[PDB]
């Protein structure tokens, strides 16, 4: 089981200013796994209250449990987990509703603090005295709103380590169902909360939350377009540390936002989303991009069922860092699935 610590710096908070915290089993090993949590976002005063009232668990830390159980690539067991069971590991909980952006706190002004980015960088300061001083590669992994943090953090953890005085870890990222597009939606609605698009629901966060993003993709959008370095292949080629891209082809949070719920008109719009996706991923060598219609993460207990070309996830996480001790014989890391169909893959979650 993985133990609570709540953080020590009680100025850190969720949403409500309840402390935010991190969940530990350490493995007394050189490498340590931090594992972002997800679960969509809110932007407004609005549809803040409401996800407040029946999604608590993701706005404060008032409620949660003393442990948890390790599942996917967070257990300890070898047979769950082939690629990292002797890590040490950490579960960060998703309760600042900020796509770990955040950098705001509680006050007169703002009836809610929103303090992702600085939930991560004070774990990561609070666990360099439990250990993590000692280690040889720190992997950032995250899943849906935790895979975009991933992607938004990755580098900022990698120079927070260097100004501390530990130019030895090695950070990378790990980022899984965080990698979207801002495409044509298959039916349209000008923009309350269901009805506005990613793109316009993301600049108006970033306002509420006083959202922040990596320097160098910043610098390319500037003021007022930020919200372009939220969208994974905008953001991926700005970034320093080496990044493991998992992405289903026909994601299902992505199909949602795109007001889909089959006639020729939306086989093409489906086929064609499964081509642009493919498409974003050609220049990134280390990927896994099945052909399914799935809303299944990392965490789950069955994740090294789904295999691409006949190679398993865990075993491309495996090759990957084989590759970052040219390319391996029998040990791929580049996997995106070239057939055009949601299951034209037969290993796909059931
Ligand atoms: C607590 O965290 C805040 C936000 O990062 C920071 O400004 C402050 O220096 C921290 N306090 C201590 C004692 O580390
Ligand atoms: C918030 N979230 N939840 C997911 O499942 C994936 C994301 N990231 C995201 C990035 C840009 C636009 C929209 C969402």
């Amino acid at each position: 089981d993985l133990r609570l610590h709540l953080l020590l710096n009680t100025s850190v908070t969720c949403n409500d200013g309840s402390p935010a915290g991190y969940y530990l089993k350490e493995s007394r090993s050189r490498r340590w796994l931090l594992f972002l949590e997800g679960g969509w976002y809110c932007f407004n005063r609005e549809n803040c209250d409401s996800r407040y009232d029946t999604m608590r668990r993701l706005m404060s830390s008032r409620d949660w449990p003393r442990t948890r159980t390790g599942t996917g690539i967070l257990s300890s067991q070898p047979e769950e987990n082939p690629y990292w069971w002797n890590a040490n590991m950490v579960f960060i909980p998703y309760c600042s509703s900020d796509v770990w952006s955040g950098a705001s706190s509680k006050s007169e002004k703002n009836e809610y603090a929103f303090m992702g980015a600085l939930i991560i960088q004070e774990v990561v300061r609070e666990l360099l005295g439990r250990g993590l001083s000692g280690a040889k590669v720190l992997l950032l992994a995250g899943s849906s709103a935790g895979g975009t943090g991933v992607l938004l953090n990755v580098d900022r953890v990698a120079e927070q380590l260097e100004k501390l005085g530990y130019p030895a870890i090695q950070v990378r990222g790990l980022a899984d169902s965080g990698w979207f597009l801002d495409n044509k939606q298959y039916r349209h609605t000008d923009c309350d909360t269901i009805t506005c698009a990613p793109t316009e629901a993301i600049r108006r966060g970033i306002r509420y939350w006083n959202g922040v993003v990596p320097e160098r993709c910043r610098r390319q959008f500037q003021e007022g377009e930020e919200w372009n370095c939220f969208f994974g292949y905008k953001v991926y080629p700005t970034l320093r540390s080496p990044v493991f891209v998992v992405q289903w082809l026909f994601d299902e949070a992505q199909l949602t936002v795109d007001n889909v719920h089959v006639q020729e008109g939306l086989r093409l719009y489906i086929q064609n989303l499964g081509r642009e996706l493919r498409h974003t991923l050609k220049d990134v060598p280390a990927s896994f991009a099945p052909a399914c219609l799935s809303h299944e993460i990392i965490i789950r207990s069955h994740w090294t069922d789904v295999q691409v070309k006949g190679t398993s996830l865990p075993r491309a996480l495996h090759c990957w860092d084989r590759s970052l001790h040219t390319p391996l014989k029998g040990c791929p890391v580049h996997l995106v699935d070239s057939c055009p169909w949601p299951h034209c893959n037969p290993s796909c979650p059931t």
